């Protein structure tokens, strides 16, 4: 007999449960919906359903007009939206979190246990008749063709909302603190138990490491004088399990708190900054507090850069992403009228769409200079004679690649690209017209209106053979991309609830949290809110040089 | 300079910050409160505090006239003031946790290392002048003398309010879930990592031991068959660590999830009824579900025994506790309408606080028999001589010890009152009126005024000298009685709030977890909402005895 669960039968996060031999039922409190498989809306909801606007339609509101939003940024609209913003895009997601790689059901472990990546749809169960449920082929379509042939970049195809590759290294370094797939436990688990911004990426994931890097004088973290300039210690001066090529001199090793950060000395850009923030900021608070020990001084300069972290996130970061004409505003004093549960889990949903790798380049230029991927990756040197300064410089020059549309992964790193399509399907992800419908989305009637494009469009049809067969980081990479965009729609109505949610759903902007005396007064509550991209480098460096999360134009 | 925060000088929940030399700042954020040390009151709080009345006074209210009583538990106000009994002592405790035995501040490993209790108060700092801040003497009291002089039993004065030692094992087998101090690491840590209501007493505190309980066949956990009865298998079949006397067969040993349950056979009873009773969930599910594998009976065969504790332990235990003639009402949908956090973390202060050995009595009798503590305890064939059913009717009818007024901890475990004396100086918790303003109470002007007697109270100031001296735990049993009542006010007014928080503050109690599915459908649900202290007895058992938390009258 078949799962009735295959079929996915029940709608608005309603929940499949089986029942008897060959039957199932749906409880659906508080979806809004009534019925066997819950299409019957309620008063409320069809009232809401009929005055909502299409996600398409508020895209064009936030993105034009001048004008307008000058208005409303100047104004206390500015504030009443931002509010709006977190409140609906939060809601999207199940907190406390639901399900896990083992459990397609709430379970007290899945709660528990934090080296689970989390899940919204559950798994595609084991005993469908196809992989993706009931739709397509018996055999899914191979990883390294569609790669090859729909992803792979061939003309650099740059993005049109003008991000550098300043971003990509800032994208690269921050989503690094809460995706740590291990290669121990295997697909499905972590290592960044901390599940957001908790820059585990820079004190580490364990306390072991974190009295490691430590200086343990000042609440200062250890470092080392090259050329007069701070950079990270050597693992000769502060021994961790850092990711080099076997026969580097321990000289030329770096550590830090993410161990991966050696491999790419963009990440290792990122590092040094945060590290010469660190410790101007304890010297800050040490010069109004001269009484507190060791222990505080770190403690509460942690805080202060994962406020300062977050500040940039929401304000700068995620402003040049999404392309909007309304300031973003970081503000959790919003959140503080309404329900909202201050934790967050990381989603495996979340891991396979933050794999934007089509951000990276042909070559690395560096002003005058142009560097291939065999000379940029794994280089020690070229973080130290060249600087700083005059490597930020670099990185906020060069054009960034685009996103969405397709064809736009350089060959150099397709390898990965592969391993996120067979990893979902290890992961038994559900197709990507069930992830549309979960975030508030209609799923596509055909591959024509996923693409726009009539050549590449006939060729998915004739690999998956149904629409509802479309895998999810396909569809995604795939998906049709409005003329000034660097990404499909999909791509901000599916990543916009996972960043608002593990950004304001840090335990600093509770309430409880969120005081001067966390910060250690006044002094470190500004810094907070007064943080900018451009004073994070500058206020460390010798020279201030261009940084943006944009192109100079 | 002498430390400006050993006077305590931030009234109500305002945070001591140290700056400069000998200097200090006060940081009144969301207190209601203004000025240099949190004094001056906003409008409203001036408002509030005038309309508010004193604790003794709704005390009063909730435990006096049937009549009106009887009016509000047959109608909707019933529900009005329970919500709001939720929401007003939820409101005391910080959430997320604030500090811990490692840190007087807020700081990101304080949230992170769950192996942290934590604290309400900071501690008394270690450069304060004397060991209680600024008042009292350099050397505190004898903490052997204290115990001996005004804890210990002399006659048995037994609770005024019936409590029953059937109420007095399963406080100490439920307490124990969430208290469990950590040998290894020290005072202030456990490891107890699920912080409430988990039933890591029935399951283990991890996960390489609950697999080692189970059968891993329909979801049940392993069992051995005595005389017909089924009870908790052998560590020969379950090897798991229990802290059973060098010498005793494993065959009369018994694997359960806490390890210290093998010592008294009023915590094995009530392992055995969890037991059955899981298993008999099992039974239940799999008629439902006969598709469902192992995993899935037992993850939710589990959340529907977490369900079941937390409406006994509200509408049964705590209405016992408290003599309240207001109908309590176990409904998450209660806090569906405020802001509330389901997330918990277990205090240093809520577990010297359940420390209720007074509650213990001479001897134990089991129906013509009586039986000395040297027989009692550490005993294994007692619990399958007399089987669950006969137990269950003993201590259902034997009378339990008055908690508060003072001298009625039996001489046998008076060993551990003097440890939680010596303990609480360790931690360095706050004087006994720091944490009574805390709670919204007056500080206690006098001795004579915390007992309402002269003779002890003169002696508690020839030991103390000063009343803002006087500890946490001694001020808690050594206070005035209310007469009919359990225990003096404090108890109450302290307690409740860690009380209520850990169980609500449960995800099973939040809108995502809430619901049918969660619990297999609607008969898993029914059992959870359907939850006795007399179910959980009588379907596990062959004939049903006396069953309930006060002796028959
Ligand atoms: C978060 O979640 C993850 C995954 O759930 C978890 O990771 C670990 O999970 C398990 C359990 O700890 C680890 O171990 C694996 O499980 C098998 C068990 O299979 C067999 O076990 C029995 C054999 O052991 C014992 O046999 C005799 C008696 O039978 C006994 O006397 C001996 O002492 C002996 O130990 C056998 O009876 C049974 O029939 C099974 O055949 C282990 O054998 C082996 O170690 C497995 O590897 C995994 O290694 C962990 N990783 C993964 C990826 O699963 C985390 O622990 C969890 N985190 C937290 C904090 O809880
Ligand atoms: C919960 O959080 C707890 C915070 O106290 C952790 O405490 C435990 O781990 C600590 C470190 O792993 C222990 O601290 C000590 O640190 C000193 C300092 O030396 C430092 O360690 C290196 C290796 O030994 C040295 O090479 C280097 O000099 C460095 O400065 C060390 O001498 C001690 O041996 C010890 O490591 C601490 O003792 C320990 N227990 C307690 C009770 O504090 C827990 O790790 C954490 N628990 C869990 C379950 O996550
Ligand atoms: C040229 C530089 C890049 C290289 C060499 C590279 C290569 C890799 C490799 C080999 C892995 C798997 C290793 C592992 O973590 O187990 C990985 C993971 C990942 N990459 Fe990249 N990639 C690059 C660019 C980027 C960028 C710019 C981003 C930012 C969006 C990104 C996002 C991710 C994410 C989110 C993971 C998963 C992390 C985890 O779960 O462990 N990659 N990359
Ligand atoms: C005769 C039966 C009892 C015995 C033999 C007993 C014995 C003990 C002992 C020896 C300790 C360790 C204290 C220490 O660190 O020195 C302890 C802890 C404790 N007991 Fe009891 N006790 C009994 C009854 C009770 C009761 C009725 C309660 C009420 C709930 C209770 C509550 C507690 C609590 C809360 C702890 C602290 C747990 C921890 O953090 O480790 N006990 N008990
Ligand atoms: C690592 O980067 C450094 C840049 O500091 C590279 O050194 C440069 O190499 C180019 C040729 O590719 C020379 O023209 C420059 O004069 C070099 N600059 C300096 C300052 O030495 C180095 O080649 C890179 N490493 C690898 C392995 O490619
Ligand atoms: C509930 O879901 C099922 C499955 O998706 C829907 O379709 C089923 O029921 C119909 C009854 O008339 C049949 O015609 C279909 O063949 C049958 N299909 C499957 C795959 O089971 C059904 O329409 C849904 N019910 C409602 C009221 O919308
Ligand atoms: C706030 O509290 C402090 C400490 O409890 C009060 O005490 C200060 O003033 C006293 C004289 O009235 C001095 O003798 C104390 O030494 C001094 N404390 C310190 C640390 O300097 C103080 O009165 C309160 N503040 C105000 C403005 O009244
Ligand atoms: C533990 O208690 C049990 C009760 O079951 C004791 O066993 C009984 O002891 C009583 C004495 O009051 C006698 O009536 C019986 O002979 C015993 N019953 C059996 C079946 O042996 C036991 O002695 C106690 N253990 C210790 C160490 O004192
Ligand atoms: C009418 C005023 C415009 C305010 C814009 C609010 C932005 C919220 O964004 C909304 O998020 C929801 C959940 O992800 C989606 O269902 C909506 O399509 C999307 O517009
Ligand atoms: O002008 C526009 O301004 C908008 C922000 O206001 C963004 O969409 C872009 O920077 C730009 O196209
Ligand atoms: C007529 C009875 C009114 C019942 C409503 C009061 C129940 C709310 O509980 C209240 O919590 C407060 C904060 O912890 C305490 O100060 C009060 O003593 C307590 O009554
Ligand atoms: C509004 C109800 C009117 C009844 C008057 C009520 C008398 C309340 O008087 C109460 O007596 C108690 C004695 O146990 C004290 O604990 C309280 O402090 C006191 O307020
Ligand atoms: C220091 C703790 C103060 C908490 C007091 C909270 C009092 C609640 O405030 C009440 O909330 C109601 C909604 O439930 C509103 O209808 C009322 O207008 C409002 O007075």
């Amino acid at each position: 007999p078949v799962n009735p669960c295959c079929y996915y039968p029940c709608q608005h996060q309603g929940i499949c449960v089986r029942f008897g031999l060959d039957r199932y039922q749906c409880d659906c409190t508080r979806t809004g919906y009534s019925g066997p498989n819950c299409t019957i809306p309620e008063i409320w909801t069809w009232l809401r359903t009929t005055l909502r606007p299409s996600p398409s339609f508020i895209h064009f509101l936030l993105t034009h007009g001048r004008w307008l939003w000058d208005f409303v940024n100047a104004t206390f609209i500015r504030d009443t939206l931002m509010r709006l913003v977190l409140t609906v895009r939060s809601n999207l997601i199940p907190s406390p979190p639901t399900y896990n790689i083992a459990h397609d059901y709430i379970s007290w472990e899945s709660f528990s246990n934090v080296s689970y990546y989390t899940r919204i749809l559950p798994s595609v169960p084991r005993d469908c008749p196809t992989p993706m449920g009931t739709k397509g082929k018996k055999q899914l379509p191979d990883a390294e063709f569609l790669s090859r042939r729909f992803l792979l970049r061939r003309k650099f195809i740059p993005d049109p909302q003008g991000t550098n590759l300043m971003f990509a290294f800032f994208a690269q370094h921050f989503t690094h603190q809460f995706f740590k797939t291990s290669g121990k436990m295997g697909p499905g688990f972590t290592k960044a138990l901390g599940h957001g911004v908790d820059l585990g990426h820079i004190y580490g994931d364990n306390l072991e490491r974190q009295y490691q890097l430590r200086l343990f004088k000042d609440g200062k973290l250890k470092y080392q004088m090259l050329n007069g300039e701070v950079y990270p210690p050597s693992v000769e001066e502060a021994p961790v399990l850092m990711h080099y090529p076997r026969g580097i001199p321990p000289q030329s090793q770096m550590a830090v708190g993410q161990e991966v950060f050696g491999l790419l000395p963009g990440l290792m850009l990122y590092a040094t900054i945060w590290l010469r923030e660190h410790n101007r900021v304890c010297d800050l608070l040490k010069a109004e507090h001269p009484t507190w020990g060791d222990e505080q001084l770190f403690q509460t300069a942690r805080l202060i850069l994962i406020g300062e972290t977050i500040k940039i996130v929401i304000e700068e970061y995620v402003q040049q992403l999404s392309g909007y004409f309304l300031q973003l505003k970081f503000d959790p004093e919003l959140l503080f009228g309404a329900q909202f549960q201050y934790r967050n889990r990381i989603a495996m949903e979340f891991n396979q769409l933050y794999h934007w790798h089509p951000l990276m380049p042909d070559s690395f230029r560096v002003g005058p200079q142009d560097y291939s991927y065999e000379q940029f990756l794994f280089n020690t040197s070229m973080l130290v004679d060249y600087g700083v300064e005059a490597l930020v410089d670099a990185f906020s020059r060069q054009p960034a690649g685009r996103i969405g549309g397709g064809r736009n992964i350089d060959h150099h790193i397709l390898h990965v690209a592969v391993d996120v399509i067979k990893e979902s399907r290890v992961l038994r992800l559900q197709p990507f017209n069930e992830y549309r419908k979960r975030f508030g989305m209609k799923p596509y009637t055909s591959f024509q209106e996923l693409t726009g494009e009539k050549e590449m469009a006939a060729e998915l049809e004739e690999l998956y053979g149904d629409i509802d067969a479309l895998e999810f980081y396909p569809g995604l990479l795939l998906e049709k991309c409005h003329p000034n965009s660097i990404f499909g729609e999909s791509m901000i109505e599916m990543g916009a609830p996972f960043s608002l949610k593990g950004l304001l759903g840090n335990p600093i902007c509770s309430p409880e949290y969120w005081k001067a005396s966390t910060f250690g007064g006044e002094v470190g509550f500004n810094l907070v809110k007064t943080a900018t991209l451009k004073k994070l480098v500058c206020l460390n460096t010798k020279t201030c040089p261009y940084v943006s999360f944009h192109v100079p134009d």
